């Protein structure tokens, strides 16, 4: 069950390492994405300014 | 041990699913800012076209 448990958590932990990793690029994705789409639309912005 | 591996179950796997609730709103927000960056950039092109 310590076995069962252990590996329910670590398991689970692999599960939450790949999907941290995936947040992780997620996350870095979409700030990368949303400093872009800042700037796009500040671009855009400076576009529809000028 | 097997109290605190459940524990550690329970806090990798809540890590888990709060990583992959956040991992899931990090994806959503990095594919809503790529869809809205493309947009935002059609915007850009858009607004330098206009």
């Amino acid at each position: 069950k310590l076995e069962e448990a252990e590996k329910a958590a670590d398991e689970s932990e692999r599960g939450m390492k790949v999907i941290e990793s995936r947040a992780q690029k997620d996350e870095e994705k979409m700030e990368i994405q949303e400093i872009q789409l800042k700037e796009a639309k500040h671009i855009a912005e400076d576009a529809d300014r000028k």
